[PDB]
RNA sequence: CUUAGU
């Protein structure tokens, strides 16, 4: 308390009869080196540091954001020597993958466009109880951190975990206390103009939803879900205030901006010079709406522009294409606001086709084909005894994991040569995804004992196969004779929200309209603005995973596109029924 | 149903032993790939393999780059992985060694200068616990290879034949390896109706000596060809299925995309080289002199490249590699003809060669080997039964009692390279050891322990495989371990080519086979189709065969195959002068008995 | 049959080590005979029972992409070389044990700088552990080897190198000591030199304590003081000149096995032509720019000074922008050189032994079983201790001697600890080095199994470094053990200094003798290492020295001021001690949540 | 581009 350690912020979470939750940061004692260094305590007992630094010399080779983000649990944490045999932390764990996921979601875009300074983002997790989670304390610590260090960032993003306990959403709880709740979220957001804009979503349903819905609890509809979303808002608020508003940790240095390169593929010459002879030439060029004749336009007209513009920008070949490509999807993303048409000439609520075969690979467990369109999941699942589930050891609060769901994704998927091996973060989270909305229904160990290890082997793919691999995989559980309690879908979703101006209506005035449409292609993934994955049974919600960018949504559309997807959930989950209705007998392995 | 499955059938006939059926299916699975074809064998066996190719060549890149990997995923084992993640991570030996026995007859069969990046991914996706799957993996990749629109020369079809009783059964399973003596994995394609061999992997089995004394036929070379020549039948029938119509277009594919191809000396430099670079290199290489060689041939490569950077700039790789291009046309010339070899060493003749034993002290077992330049310093080490690899994988075996681990350090050759994890060549080549070593082994019961052989090459010239398998039998020897019958080992090879003469009013083109022994890196650069062939002075018990050949008759492969068997008995004479007999146990060996 | 009676290209040494009353060893070189493709290789034998291998090859076109030395070396411990297959699942030699990666850094510390300067073609050298001795160790064998086998190359490799393990017993300084020998011993000195002018002129030198240095003393046996180790220093002298006549008996350009050198293309920074410009041009402003003192204006004037001298110069040597750089550097170091030999002033602005800002604080992290914080100066070095049941050691299998390490420690160096960026993955060489410097550093004051029957991991996280930071992971370690309760037989600290020697002519005579000056500072700092003739860091505890490290360049010093040194080391750990006898001074009771067995 | 929680 001597100099530059009195920041020294509080924020308090207040969760009624459940307690206070003390949410604390300090900065200038440690890391003192590096260009953001925030402390963040937990109940005065959790406590992680995070340090943030950026790269000396701007780089140039690199086409994307090169931010990383790195989480450490540290194992003297937990009070415990490591159980690797060189008893050291090794590689990063599962949870400590999802962790940097969940931490890089929000906070890439919130930094700004063609910054190509490195970003690496070191969490350590110093301390923690026994009986808490550092995850949503860790995307906290990164967001105040990096406010510090005077980066291009935005508005300190804020995160919090929410759980349905007895009809209330209590923030931060205990292990102990989500073992009672029925619905776990974490949201993360920032304040905008006032009030909190949601930036990312990551809701699971309990494992003991079925338990508790039986027992007297309500079901996690999607209303419930909405409601959740306004519930969370306070706390990401509180939070976001700890940051720099009222001259607290980031407001007692003030920190202005500093200087930083941006690298933008298109300033104001290419831009104008492929508007002025390219946006007349797009009139109707996306009409067929398919592969076969609809690009032969788009396509044509691309070269031919490309090959015009040949003239005056010599050696920029990759500023007039991102020009061009970037002029095609604000007029197609005009055109679906309009017209009210997509791409692929589908409607906003047509289901892309769908088909799901059951017991395609034999002498396996079991073994499903799902196919929606060009998208196509191949899952097979095998059991056996209880002492083959997997020992994870983590700072977790859970010892054994009876399911363990690997999602595979060769590179022949998409049609492109690649490298064989492990899988990336981004593999490990659909993974993580698809076993989160498995587990709420899966049966309990004694009912059924059997260890369940789920590959789903992605043979095609057109963007968002994490939901195709839901089905693929609850056709697979279904297929190898395990009693579920309900069959489970899911699906990815697209909303775009623009401002268009309207003539008819008075005079020409701009109105902001939103429009949500279903099954998310590869393409249709950039041209949206708020997209989402919602996956569960027909009764309630059990993984939805949700990353925007928008200054908020109304509470009625986002109702409408949540029930949008039930629509389209009954739908698969009416075309997964279809084929197989009742769990077929186990394999020749099952003993007697 | 639904249409688009397009299957095709082969059929394997086995007599008694029972039929077998080869099923291929494509357009069902894996669309989005360039090619994808699901292999099922007897029903109950299924493997997809797709092949992509890059839409961009990889013109930074000085060789091919085509990657096969192979993913035996254990869910087809019906078994959840034991490795402590639950997950299977890095590919087991097994895996490795179907990607080389695919990579082989594969990798040439593109066209020369292809650079683009393919990358044959082929899934094993449910397996029977008694059937293999390696060769299977051949058919499936040359298959969907196939049907990718790729500058492919044609199917690459292999079977699998094992002997037993006379009978060289195709595609056997694992019990029935049990009562055969020879394995062996042949991989060819059919040029006008007859198969060409491209690669042949022979293993004799570890029941061979129990089943030789029995009754059964020693697996000689004779034998040998005659099995080689057994498997012709199975070959052309998994070709034609593979084949079946037009297939790439009539039935599954897509219209073609040309691949570009980056040639090293397309028609500047060559010809240049040709004209102006002739008659010195044929007096260099009759000069008659080894060590008098250098001198001669460096300074005619400096002197070329020298006065042909006038034309050309910017070509000086394209001159070297044209210069190199016509070395090696005067050099198999010269060895057609002129029948001498560079090394000044007769076509029979093996280079200096030697062997000490109990050269590393403190060591259960230790030997050393020359050849020339190869230089092998083989060391075993003896410890208890339960310290054998605990193997597990969809293969049947589960344990390993006998480990050949073949270290390569960089300084064997000189250079500067990386030490760490071994590549795929040296696990092939252990794995190729270990099979040469393991029908001499003794019974577990009568001999008891668990044997880790490391091979560390400490000199090479090329092809030092062999070699570890002469210093990994006389550190057997001296260890203790008693050996059947000691098994020796050589690197064989042969120039094939067309001279013409005018001694019948011209026209008259035969064709020569000329079979050299003690190939080195160059005789492997110059020669036509090389092979290894290892064994007791008995029978063989390794032998592997890698060839681009349009086909040999059965007179020079016998020949050669009997030259082979000459050299391996002079090399194994040399072995037995060396250590005779198994010695007494080194005294920090333990005895457990 | 044995070597079929030599007469061939094998050439045969022999150096023979004579101990005294506890024994003889004898140290044998062969060549010709194993690995003949290698530029050089050497065989290696002690007692006619411990055989290694050593090659040395180099690359035939330097790499130009590298701005530095591209050396690597590899220390090949196969398994069968103990008669033991490896434990391994895959029964293979996996990656490189901790032991192996402390014996490349034993044989890098000394070979690195013997190379010539500015030389890019890429040297390997690969050390294959053939053989044994179940009691023996092998890197100072693998060093000897090393250096034998680089010196048979004929590569630009300058100066065999020799090296010894001197361990001394009952006041008694043995050469090269059995496992026994050392555990009755109370003091061991790895040393490494070469010889210049028919005397020894060191290079480098690791020091450790045994594991029971303080019963040994309480024995009657003399404590490890600096005298001490001084006479271990002298008395490794003889040693290494026979190791080093050994290798050189294998003559060069006379028919051994001495290879003619082909030419070896050497690529420099600043070779003839920018130096002179830059210290003709630059000269006396950047003189007086070392007047003020102020560190803040260092900063201000260096700016100005890279950012206009470059412009300036910018004219007629173009497209050697990085040159000047380095010609700008040089200048910078060598006057900073010169001002702290004349008027006894640092880059700090502090004295030649003023030490640092003092900080220790105690129970930092809380829920850890033991967790400290030393701040000294701009280092920040966090240090938590997890105390768990003795099941939980490590079961490490080697050669070594040893089979569980009781006590670990950790030293984790994150790249936000110097402000820059990386990966924060598997710990390089540098971290183990350092991790084992301070768990030897610790090993003398920790208490047995007996009285506390407790595994000991310490966890040195840098939380923010400016070089030498393996002292301060030696203090913050001591502070989180008291924390922690572990009884210690004594607190024990660390501090890395510096010694910058060089040579001005005094003219006072009408004579001008060019003399040799010595400065020795304390707290070496980020910058000052890279100006300093020699480096090294003392460790120990209120009595006697429990680590030591150096590495030198100098051709040999006078007795007089090592000891200087060493009694400058005793002083500054003395004031840190007292810094953390202040913050704590005595073991405290264990953590709640530690468990008690 | 990299090698131990079997």
């Amino acid at each position: 308390e001597i100099d530059e350690g009195v920041f020294e912020t509080t924020a308090t979470i207040d969760n009624g009869s459940f307690g206070t939750r003390t949410i604390r940061f300090e900065t200038g004692r440690l890391a003192l080196q590096a260009a953001g260094a925030v402390v963040a305590y937990l109940d005065d007992d959790n406590m992680l540091l995070s340090a943030t630094t950026a790269s000396k010399n701007p780089k140039e080779h690199f086409d994307f954001f090169p931010l990383t983000v790195d989480v450490e649990e540290r194992m003297y944490a937990a009070g415990r020597i490591p159980g690797s045999f060189f008893r050291r932390e090794g590689r990063p764990s599962t949870d400590a993958i999802l962790t940097c996921r969940l931490i890089d979601r929000p906070l890439r875009p919130s930094f700004v466009d063609g910054l190509r300074n490195e970003i690496q983002i070191v969490v350590t997790i110093l301390s923690l109880d026994p009986g808490d989670l550092y995850d949503v304390l860790a995307i906290n610590a990164a967001s105040a951190s990096t406010q510090l260090g005077g980066l291009p960032f935005s508005g300190p993003i804020g995160g919090v975990r929410v759980a349905l306990i007895d009809g209330t959403w209590v923030g931060f709880p205990t292990v102990d206390q989500i073992e009672r709740a029925v619905f776990d979220m974490v949201v993360a957001g920032r304040i905008v103009e006032g009030d909190v804009a949601i930036m990312m979503v990551e809701a699971e349903a309990t494992e003991n939803v079925v338990e508790l819905v039986e027992g007297g609890a309500q079901a996690p509809t999607e209303s419930v879900v909405a409601a959740g979303l306004e519930a969370a808002k306070p706390f990401i608020a509180a939070l976001c205030t700890a940051q720099q508003e009222l001259a607290d940790a980031a407001g007692k240095s003030g920190k202005p901006t500093v200087d930083f390169p941006v690298f933008p593929d298109y300033g104001e010459d290419v831009y104008y010079s492929v508007s002025s002879v390219a946006t007349d030439e797009l009139a109707a060029a996306l009409t067929i709406g398919g592969k076969a004749e609809r690009d032969q336009r788009i396509d044509e007209i691309k070269t031919q522009v490309v090959q015009r513009l040949a003239d005056t920008y010599e050696g920029r070949e990759k500023e007039v294409g991102a020009a061009l490509r970037a002029l095609t999807k604000k007029l197609v993303r005009q055109r679906i606001l309009t017209d009210h048409f997509r791409i692929d000439g589908r409607g906003i609520t047509d289901i892309r086709a769908l088909s799901a075969e059951v017991a395609v690979v034999p002498r396996a467990h079991g073994s499903a084909l799902f196919e929606r369109g060009e998208t196509q999941i191949l899952g097979v699942t095998t059991l056996d005894m209880i002492k083959m589930a997997q020992q994870i050891d983590s700072l977790g609060p859970e010892t054994s994991k009876r399911y363990m769901h690997h999602y595979n994704f060769p590179p022949f998927s998409t049609g492109e040569t690649g490298r064989v091996g492990s899988p990336k973060r981004r593999e490990i989270g659909h993974g993580a995804l698809a076993e989160r909305a498995l587990v709420p229904v899966l049966p309990s160990v004694e009912e059924f004992p059997y260890a369940i290890r789920q590959v789903s082997e992605a043979l095609g793919s057109n963007g968002s196969t994490s939901m195709g691999s839901v089905c693929a995989s609850t056709l697979a559980l279904l297929n190898a004779g395990v009693p579920l309690k309900a069959p489970v879908a899911g699906i990815a979703m697209g909303l775009v929200s623009d401002d268009i101006q309207v003539e008819g209506a008075v005079d020409g005035v701009v109105e902001r309209r939103f429009v949500t449409l279903t099954d998310i292609l590869g393409a249709e993934d950039a041209f949206g603005d708020m997209d989402f994955k919602v996956a569960g049974t027909k009764d309630f919600v059990t993984a939805l995973q949700l990353d925007t960018k928008l200054d908020g949504i109304p509470s009625q559309v986002l109702a409408g596109a949540l029930e949008q997807a039930k629509d389209a959930r009954l739908t698969i989950l009416e075309v997964m029924a279809e084929a197989i209705d009742r769990p077929d007998e186990m394999s020749p392995y099952a003993p007697r």
